[PDB]
């Protein structure tokens, strides 16, 4: 074959090897890559024949699961440095025009996407950014000039990046605690509507901050979780803290009648979450009512009105049969919404545990890229809900109060959840032990203002 001899030799260039079942596999137009060696992945990422924006996006989202950022940069620079063949210039003019120029453009296309959509890599590693500017500095040619500028214009935008409502939002609601009196802020003293509004604004912001790479390769459960998954972990910790705070509010209210009022208020909070389509919020309340300390409180739930029970039961049924009702509800509503985040983590963990890192062919390891695309498709679903701002006014004091929630204190999670359950046994002992009475802890009126706003 003359076309293969037009390409460089194997002893001078590693990205012009023949394709086979020993180095690359395609899935069942543009071929979609099932698996392959890292060399073949870089080859197809910068393929001369066509543009592959789907593969570029998916590669750059997921590559950290099989290749370090330092390795990737080296490999795309090695790819870029295509050696010219020796002289006998008709062959050299075709080779430059039809192979070198396309591949070199495709490498810079990868660099542009890398810096525009995954600049955080270059924030985490300073030397990585120096190398990229070193490489983008030392270039040539008329066609590259535009790409070399566009890349360096994006880099300086991200250096600078380091350092309004459409309609009229509704009036902020208050109840017992007056505006400013932050010492009196609590579950029953703030207004339930406003608790729900401020948590939704907070959770919306945390949902939108999560980047796809934070979820790939289960990196949030590894040694470098705090650097690789800062927004993700912030979102999980909020959910952990809000859930355990609801549970703490209920079981530390030892008086039965006061505890009924606490539980009823949390169900009211959930009602406003569903008015707002904050599903994350709905399912935090559901998680709290189903926890071991709360779910067993039969005396408490006996006094909760039937309509409130029904609402809480209907919320639970969102999760039944692999979240069927939830998923039908989510696709049917209009913006704005906060999707339930927990399901995405569950399904990514099933993809990660359920598929192998590599595929065996003839004793050689090919990286399983279909595994990465599946994970990226799940992060794609996350992204489609990330541009949905709420027409709701921030209240900084209430925001700050829920931002600084720390129900566990200085306790570990297990010992705190053991405490909560032991507290549940104290306030409502198991049969046949009699139910003791406990004195009231609240000096203020327990009647809720309700969930209809003003006007
Ligand atoms: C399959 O088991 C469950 C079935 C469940 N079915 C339904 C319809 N809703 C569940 N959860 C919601 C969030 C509820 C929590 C508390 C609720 C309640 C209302 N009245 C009483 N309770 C418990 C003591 C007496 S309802 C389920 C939770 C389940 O596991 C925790």
């Amino acid at each position: 074959a003359e076309e293969q001899m037009r390409l460089p030799s194997a002893d001078v260039y590693r990205f012009a090897e023949p394709d086979s079942e020993e180095n690359i596999i395609f899935e069942e137009g543009i071929p979609i890559i099932k698996a392959g060696t890292v060399i073949k992945l870089i080859e197809r990422l910068t393929y001369h024949m066509y543009a592959d924006p789907n593969f570029v996006r998916t590669f750059l989202t997921t590559y950290r699961s099989f290749c370090k950022p330092q390795e990737l940069l080296s490999l795309i620079i090695e790819r870029f440095e295509i050696p010219e063949p020796e002289p006998t210039s008709a062959e050299l003019k075709r080779f430059r025009k039809e192979y070198i120029q396309p591949v070199q453009l495709r490498v810079l296309n990868v660099c542009r996407h890398w810096v525009e959509h995954h600049f955080y890599d270059f924030e985490r590693d300073a030397y990585l950014l120096q190398r990229m500017e070193e490489f983008i500095g030392t270039v040539r040619g008329k066609a590259m000039k535009k790409w070399v500028e566009s890349i360096t214009k994006i880099i300086q935008r991200k250096k600078i990046a380091r350092d309004t409502f459409q309609s009229s939002p509704p009036t902020v609601e208050w109840h017992i605690s007056r505006p400013g009196h932050i010492e009196t802020f609590d579950l029953l003293t703030l207004h339930p509507i406003e608790i729900a509004r401020q948590l939704t604004l907070l959770e919306s912001d945390l949902y939108r901050a999560v980047q796809p790479s934070e979820l790939v390769g289960s990196v949030w459960t590894k040694e470098d979780k705090e650097i690789n998954s800062p927004n993700l972990l912030k979102m999980i910790r909020h959910t952990t803290n809000l859930t355990l705070w609801f549970e703490k509010c209920i079981v530390e209210t030892e008086n039965l009648e006061e505890r009924v009022a606490v539980v009823s208020r949390i169900i009211e909070i959930l009602q406003v979450f569903q008015e707002l389509n904050n599903f994350n919020g709905v399912l935090e309340v559901v998680s709290a009512m189903n926890s071991s300390p709360v779910y067993r409180l039969d005396h408490t739930f006996e006094q909760i009105p039937s309509r409130q029970k029904k609402i809480l039961e209907e919320a639970h049924e969102l999760s039944e049969d692999h979240y069927k009702k939830y998923l039908a509800k989510l696709r049917s509503i209009n913006p704005p919404c906060v999707p339930f985040f927990g399901i995405y983590l569950t399904n990514i963990l099933k993809t990660e545990e359920g598929n192998p890192e590599v595929l065996k062919r003839h004793g050689k390891e090919l990286i399983n890229f279909s595994k990465r695309r599946k994970v990226a498709e799940i992060t794609g679903e996350i992204q489609q809900y990330q541009n949905q701002p709420y027409c709701l006014r921030v209240e900084s004091d209430i925001k700050r109060f829920f931002e600084n929630l720390n129900p566990m204190g200085n306790s570990m999670e297990k010992e705190f959840t053991d405490y909560l359950f032991n507290k549940s046994l104290e306030i409502e002992p198991r049969n046949p032990k009699p139910l003791p009475r406990f004195p009231k802890k609240y000096s203020y009126p327990l009647k809720s203002p309700g969930v209809r706003p003003s006007n």
